[PDB]
């Protein structure tokens, strides 16, 4: 919880819409079992975060999103939460 250890690359305008609390469903072609803080990375910057609370397209559900006062810079892991 709190700060995220992992971030998701999201292109604008979506990234912004997410961290400003305007977009609550991020669409993806795969599910994921990640839960909790999820950093939002766009244009090589960590601009904020959201809480991934639940989940041919899928809708990742975000809650409590907010934009950091100042965009953190960056500097990948393969999500294995859906492995069988």
């Amino acid at each position: 919880m709190e700060r995220p250890k992992l971030g998701l690359i999201v292109r604008e305008p979506y990234a912004s819409l997410i961290v400003d609390g305007r977009k609550v469903w991020e669409i993806r072609r795969r599910k994921t079992r990640h839960r909790g803080p999820l950093g939002i990375v766009s244009g090589g910057r960590l601009i904020g975060q959201a809480d991934l609370v639940g989940v041919p397209l899928y809708a990742w559900v975000l809650e409590n999103a907010f934009r950091y006062e100042k965009p953190l810079h960056v500097p990948m892991f393969v999500d294995l939460s859906e492995v069988r």
